[PDB]
């Protein structure tokens, strides 16, 4: 029974964990996408060339 | 019987483990894919050339 409850904590906490990492990955990637959409191709072009 | 219960903990925890690593691999690869879709081929082109 302790193994069972342990499976409950495991599945729940793992799901919340993956959801957190996913949502943070979302805000991060959306942030970087906002950056490249903002400063534009030519700015990173300036940094590169 | 202890070996049997041990097989239960083993299969369950291993399944949850592989599921976790898989979902995290999903958020990671989706993150990187979001990056390359965002900054674009020409940005990594700028970093490379």
């Amino acid at each position: 029974k302790v193994r069972e409850m342990e499976l409950i904590y495991a599945r729940a906490q793992l799901e919340l964990e993956v959801s957190k990492a996913q949502q943070l990955a979302n805000v991060e990637a959306k942030k970087f996408k906002e950056m490249t959409e903002a400063l534009g191709p030519g700015t990173i072009r300036d940094l590169a060339v």
